[PDB]
């Protein structure tokens, strides 16, 4: 679970 600031969500 890393924060993808591009879309603005947690990508696990």
């Amino acid at each position: 679970c890393h924060w993808d600031l591009l879309v603005r969500h947690w990508v696990c």
